[PDB]
């Protein structure tokens, strides 16, 4: 049971810290539920966090987190960042499974 679901700024907190004290990249995939493209890429995502252990998956609610995600200036659904200690390594706007995965593919041999 490996995408978790952000709800609130402390369990966000809570995630990053717990990544950086592993030395885990986030992978943050602020999100809708009424939203197509993004319930598109939902099952993908978990089979994706199934099969990447060093990856922390999270998803971001942006109904419920709206103030944080105007914070990260997201002005599409879903948006992908790749974070290390916070920092973005990488972004992806949208539901593209094949971008998706080789940004993951990428990010994984190399940092």
């Amino acid at each position: 049971g490996n995408v978790h679901l952000i709800t609130t700024k402390e369990r966000w907190d809570q995630k990053l810290s717990e990544a950086s004290r592993d030395g885990k990249i986030v992978l943050a995939n602020f999100s809708a539920r009424w939203c197509g493209p993004c319930k598109q890429i939902a099952p993908y995502y978990i089979e994706l966090s199934e099969n990447y252990p060093s990856l922390m998956f999270l998803v971001i609610d942006v109904d419920e987190l709206s103030d944080f995600s105007a914070s990260w200036e997201i002005k599409a659904t879903p948006t992908f960042f790749f974070l290390r200690d916070g920092q973005q390594v990488d972004k992806l706007v949208g539901a593209n499974k094949p971008e998706l995965h080789k940004k993951i593919t990428a990010i994984l041999d190399s940092l």
